């Protein structure tokens, strides 16, 4: 058999590899190179521009922590936006909340959505739900023009090289502030503390120029570089996102596999060197 | 340049890689294949039987969490044993505690110690300290025969394939119980929750047959498979290891880079699926 290897200038000098059981689909879309393969031990894998976006084995960690952290704080969220997330994993998790009335998702690349509906049915299943509305657009323009405001915004982007380029700057962070209700929350993929500290600091900076409270949490997931990824957590109220206001006991949450009430708060207890690094921002 | 790749039947289907800047030393010792290289981005790397034991960039996470978790619980530890740990990183961390009177280290492979003194001076520096006494022996025999008992025992082994084979069974866990003071503690490398759950369960089982309290914590470290590794935490008293009894404010701890009072407790908040898995043991 052959191996798939994730190399990149975003993490020079290291690489992670998965053995290929078979290749399922490749194409160049209007925006990126898309690849889907069945791996030998992590199930099906979705790759964009040579970078792993998710795998069946572990995607639950990133989708549950990105969704349930803010959703368990926000008191009763009605209208939620997902940026990116074309695979639909965030949507799967949002659909578990019966109080939610509307879910918009703004994804730039329709190919991702359709590939996901074809090859990842357990991740894409939430596109069925009547509450879900899809927009094919650079979120960067979509937030410039949207008339509604949201209780929660969840920015499940790819990395800063590619179309996600426009999502990692100050102007993008204004657009989010404005598209949120006065007591709204944003969570955003914010990379690995083991190698991206300059970025993490920039991101935090941007958010601070607008939000009164910016926190950072960490998620263990094996198929992202260095085995972890961070959530940049933004709050307009001063009490932030580190503690849930509810517990997921509805039968729709019985199945959860990573997130729980305690490990919500735990994810915000970071290594000394990182705290040290993000003090004077 | 060329790449070093960590493959193994212990984690089929995945691999992590580091680019080689230069190879420093190779040999077959009486017990294992030893390799040391300078990597391009993680500094110097020590490899035994094709498996990464440590790197300069990140070793602090595993050595600080393995040392300071139990040492901050144990009320005033006098006599401490390290099993394995020939590189000396655990010793470096123990030497920071002035109340410690004696540190024994039982390592099977002297080549590791001497390689470490030669090529890893900032990790091996604690061999200088007058309190440190070295024994070259299978810890499995050494614990059968030792007359003293210890406040704390820290089992910094390599993986179960190799000489560490004898350290991952029930009989080994008896030997530790007996070599500990009545209110003593053991911490032991116990692998990744992302792929070793059968082992984790076995280990926990073994420990439970003797200790009244067995906890498991997790450490983010990029150069071990799946980016994390676990500490099996054993206690003879019923209150366990999840909360420190002291804070590291002596000037000798100013330099710490991962461990702190809060993230001590955080490391014990595990993913739902893992709790679920280790309930009826
Ligand atoms: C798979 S989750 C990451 C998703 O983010 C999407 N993405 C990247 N950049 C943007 C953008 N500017 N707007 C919306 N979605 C984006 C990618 O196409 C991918 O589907
Ligand atoms: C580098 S830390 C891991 C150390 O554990 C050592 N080790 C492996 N098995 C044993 C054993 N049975 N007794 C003592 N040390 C061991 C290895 O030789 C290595 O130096």
């Amino acid at each position: 058999k052959k191996w798939f290897s994730e190399f990149s200038i975003m993490w020079p000098g290291q690489a992670f590899s998965l053995k290929i059981k078979k290749i399922l689909y490749e194409t160049k879309s209007k925006y990126q190179n898309v690849l889907v393969f069945e791996s030998t031990t992590y199930g099906k894998v979705l790759v964009l521009d040579g970078v792993i976006q998710l795998t069946e084995k572990d995607e639950f960690a990133y989708h549950e922590m990105m969704t349930h952290v803010p959703m368990t704080v926000s008191k009763e969220p009605k209208n939620v936006l997902v940026v990116g997330g074309g695979d639909g994993g965030i949507i799967r998790e949002l659909c578990k909340y019966k109080s939610v009335e509307n879910i918009d998702i703004c994804e730039i690349d329709e190919t991702v959505i359709e590939v996901s509906k074809i090859y990842f049915k357990n991740i894409s299943c939430g596109y069925e739900d009547k509450r879900v509305n899809v927009f094919i657009e650079d979120a960067s323009k979509f937030l410039e023009n949207v008339t509604n405001t949201y209780d929660v915004i969840i920015v499940d982007s790819s990395d800063p090289i590619g179309p996600a380029e426009t999502l990692f700057n100050q102007n993008f962070y204004e657009k989010i502030y404005n598209a949120l209700k006065p007591n709204g929350y944003c969570v955003a993929q914010c990379e690995s503390l083991w190698i991206h500290v300059g970025t993490i600091k920039n991101m935090i900076g941007y958010a601070k120029k607008l939000f009164k409270k910016v926190e950072y949490a960490n998620i263990s997931i094996p198929t992202y570089p260095c085995g972890c990824i961070g959530i940049l957590c933004c709050s307009k109220t001063d009490t932030g996102l580190t503690k849930p206001n509810k517990k997921l006991e509805s039968k729709e949450f019985a199945d959860l596999k990573y997130y729980n009430y305690e490990n919500h708060s735990a994810a915000f207890k970071l290594p000394a060197f990182l705290l040290k690094e993000i003090e004077n921002i």
